[PDB]
C-alpha cells in the first residue's frame, strides 16, 4: 500500500519540505526543542509530531545541519 519508506504517521513529501525550508530561513533555530516549537507552530497545522523529532527530519530530509 505505502512506498517503500516507513517513517511515522506522515509522508513528509516535497512539498511539505519546500514550506518548512522557508520557515528554516525566517526562524532559523539552533537546534533545541524550544526553538523549534516556533517552526513547527506553522507546519503544526498538517498536525506535524513534536519538534523533537522533526529536529531530525529537517536534516535528513532538509539536509538540515545544526550550528
Amino acid at each position: 500500500g505505502p512506498l517503500g519508506s516507513v517513517a511515522k504517521k506522515i509522508t513528509w513529501r516535497k512539498q511539505d519540505l519546500d514550506r518548512l525550508k522557508r520557515v528554516i530561513a525566517l526562524k532559523k533555530p539552533s537546534a533545541s526543542d524550544a526553538d523549534w516549537t516556533e517552526v513547527l507552530r506553522l507546519l503544526a497545522k498538517e498536525g506535524v509530531v513534536e519538534p523533537e523529532v522533526v529536529r531530525q527530519i529537517a536534516i535528513t530530509r532538509l539536509k538540515w545541519v545544526e550550528p
